[PDB]
């Protein structure tokens, strides 16, 4: 298919910076439609390390344009500091990037906000990464935020810009008796790099649109996972934008007929950073054994991750949400070695019944336990294998097991961090 | 197609309450997807009028099951005010609807917040309509707000809306020297309703996830239209919701792959109710003309809506971001009599050029102008007429005109308010 959709069907982490590299060779665009910089995709090219939080997984590749679609919440601060760095790099970013004039900028004060609300809501924090995304898009929805669109004219900027800390400055010392954020360091640390930032601006929707018909290979980059979708996800513990397939439209201006082919990152184990239901969490040697196997630790806050088993109970959620199309199951070579794995199959739910759809709120989840399929682990390591023959069988019927459990084929496997330590069964493009 | 889509190609009003009652007759599903009580839906069976707000339009027919999506943010007054009146008239409400437990609740605080930042933009005023939308969506966003799920335990639910109260009250007293809303008299009015409001809920992704495999017919019907979406629209002069056909997903829950057929509906005369860009607004006996020929007055609000000439150039962004399957061509027994009619065809930009394509932002919008081709009206009525042989040849042009323009085939002609003066050329749900 011409429009692939490359996002997480777990919570985030699942490994979609990768595979956005890889399949991104045959690519003219790659977009990004949800999510700011609370991202953390890292992208490992002969060992060479590089994680990237707003700019697109198809930075790296010349012939490849990267998008930053309007439904991202755009940070002036973050996109400079990864520019810099990415340039010192030798890579040309202000070549290969364009971005919407619709997208919604985080400032400070959406960090000073952010920050306010998780103090305020105590124990019950949410466990946001502190970047300022929450509010960027309460301010989206409430009408009164800036866009990439308003720097098209600096004085009313200006203009608009103080109305609105004011407002929030009010809110901050007054009633989360916090520190204001002064309005002329925002306005100048913005003024700084709003030319270098509106060179980017292209009309998103018109060149996907365009592309649509020229029949390119376009590739959506999902941010965060499934189960942190603003409203299908375990509310409050979860991001505030749309991370699941029908986001892509939304965040983009392609029509949603226009989504060709759904591939789903799949980890081969569950992992989760910050608070929120996990009816698969480990807590002892195996868990501990998984975070560190899987080196765990969140590519943008450093926070450790909690592991889990693979929940294909969760995961069938993300199969119907989304329209799957195939898998693709990242970190097989992390299993390597157990005894035994194993796979949630159903939930029992408190009242007694056995169910194999997941609650929907947080609170729904609060006491449901896992029933679990045991399975054979293996020894042989798969690490680095790039053909299913270097795959033990054991690693083959786990594969084949979730496959009958969801009813997605999984058309690639990863055994390893670099871009080519792949299996590509079926490649999305082709269809 | 199995699954259809009908919503506002333009400013909202275009005529989709009544297009979905009639296609429904052969649905088992209606589902709403976004919007609240923001909309007003107008159905006239055999000279009976109805207009519905937050219920779904297929509610009528007893053979559909209405569904109000996770998109839609849910007044439980409301619901509660038209399940009765509708009751009252022979409509079992409560056997034919059917609701989203993740669906955000709007409650007065909202109403009042609403009005509040309204009074606060002074003549910048958005003209929304007064119902407490906007700040159910931040809350839905900023992960405070509350859904139909926290009413299934009733003890938190006053400790959780005790909280969000609170919260709000502070800044409505002492930020904008407003009146406060009673913390006891939310409770009790929701507690009301909270039992019935529950015993409509279900697993709506789970559902049309079923419905979708045993191939039945299922309708979402659009709130608001293209250019009041959040992201897309003449932002900040829009809704707070998705209101193109991405919504749909998101708002549901069903895979965007699932979505066979998007219908646009096209009112053949522009109308926007609230402030914000309008390029082919009429200021004359002819627009004077259209309102009242067309009866444009809010069918929520009661304010009078402006009226335009068919802006073809707004149009082609919604046949875009929605991937138009075909059109519902609305009123054109309205543009009865006059002596010739006009699309705009294209814009002159402020600084010089002319062009095909919208601005975004209300903004940019600031000095565009509009290039008309002027046609021939006619005098003979097309009022109830069903079929294109009772349509002048000038109206059979104008018709081929905007199909010329678009590329998108009108396959549905609307001749009047009641349900069957229209012309299906050409039906959705078989292809
Ligand atoms: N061992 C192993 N590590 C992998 C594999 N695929 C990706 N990784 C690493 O696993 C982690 C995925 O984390 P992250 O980059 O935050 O995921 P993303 O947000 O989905 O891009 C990264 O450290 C990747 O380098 C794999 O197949 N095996
Ligand atoms: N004259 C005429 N009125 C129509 C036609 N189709 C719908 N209406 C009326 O036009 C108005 C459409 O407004 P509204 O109900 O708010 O639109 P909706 O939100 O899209 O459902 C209503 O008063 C309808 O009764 C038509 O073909 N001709
Ligand atoms: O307001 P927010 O900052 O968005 O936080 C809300 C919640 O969502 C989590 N979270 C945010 N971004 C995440 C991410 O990005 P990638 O998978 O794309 O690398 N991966 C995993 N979890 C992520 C946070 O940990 C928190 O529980
Ligand atoms: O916060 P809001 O109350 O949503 O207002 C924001 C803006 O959007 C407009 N508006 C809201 N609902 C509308 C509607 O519903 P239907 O087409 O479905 O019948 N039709 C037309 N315009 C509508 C308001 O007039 C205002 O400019
Ligand atoms: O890659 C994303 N992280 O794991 C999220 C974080 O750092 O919190
Ligand atoms: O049918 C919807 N209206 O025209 C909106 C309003 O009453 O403001
Ligand atoms: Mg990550
Ligand atoms: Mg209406």
């Amino acid at each position: 298919g011409n429009n692939v959709v490359v996002l997480g069907t777990q919570w985030g982490d699942e490994g979609k910076g990768k595979i956005v590299d890889l399949l991104t060779e045959r690519a003219k665009y790659v977009v990004r439609y949800q999510g700011g910089h609370n991202a953390g995709h890292t992208l490992v090219i002969n060992g060479e390390k590089t994680v990237l939080h707003l700019i697109p997984s198809g930075i790296l590749r010349e012939n490849v344009t990267s998008i930053i679609g309007n439904g991202v919440v755009l940070s002036p601060a973050a996109l400079m500091k990864e520019m810099k760095e990415l340039e010192d790099r030798g890579i040309p970013v202000r070549e290969r990037l364009l971005l919407s004039e619709a997208c919604p900028l985080i400032l400070d004060y959406h960090v000073a906000l952010d920050n306010a609300r998780e103090k305020a809501r105590g124990a019950k924090a949410i466990g946001t990464t502190g970047r300022g995304i929450g509010p960027a898009y309460e301010d989206k929805v409430a009408r009164r935020g800036l866009r990439v669109g308003d720097l098209f004219d600096k004085e009313t900027f200006a203009e608009k810009l103080k109305e609105v800390m004011e407002y929030h400055n009010f809110q901050l010392v007054n009633y989360y008796k916090a520190e204001a954020v002064d309005y002329q360091k925002v306005l100048d640390d913005t003024m700084a790099v709003a030319d270098i930032l509106t060179s980017m601006v292209v009309d998103v929707s018109d060149l996907l649109d365009q592309a649509r018909q020229r029949g390119d290979f376009v590739m959506f980059e999902g941010a965060q996972g499934t189960l942190l979708d603003i409203d299908h996800g375990t509310y409050p513990y979860v991001t505030s934008s749309n991370t699941t397939a029908g986001g892509v439209a939304t965040g983009s201006g392609l029509g949603p007929r226009y989504v060709d082919y759904v591939l789903g990152i799949l980890k081969a184990y569950s992992t989760r950073v910050g608070a929120g239901p996990f009816p698969t969490e480990l807590f002892d040697e195996t868990g501990e054994f998984l975070c560190k196997q899987g080196n765990e630790f969140g590519a943008t806050t450093g926070r450790r991750r909690r592991t889990g088993w693979l929940d294909t109970v969760a995961v069938r959620r993300a199969v119907q949400l989304n329209s799957l199309s195939g898998f693709c199951l990242t970190k097989l070579d992390v299993l390597d070695g157990l005894k035994e794995v194993k796979l949630c199959v159903a939930y029992r739910m408190p009242d007694g019944r056995e169910v194999t759809t997941t609650p929907l709120a947080a609170d729904d989840w609060k006491g449901v336990e896992p029933i679990y399929e045991t399975m054979p682990g293996w020894s042989e390591s798969t690490f680095g294998v790039k053909d299913r023959s270097g795959l033990p069988q054991a690693a083959l019927n786990y594969i084949k097991r979730i496959e009958e459990l969801t009813g997605v084929p999984i058309d690639i496997i990863s055994t390893g961090p670099d871009r080519t330590e792949t299996m590509i069964l079926r490649d999305p493009f082709d269809a």
